[PDB]
């Protein structure tokens, strides 16, 4: 869940 929205801010 986390490092998705991390990818997605990113």
């Amino acid at each position: 869940a986390l490092a998705a929205a991390l990818a997605q801010a990113l």
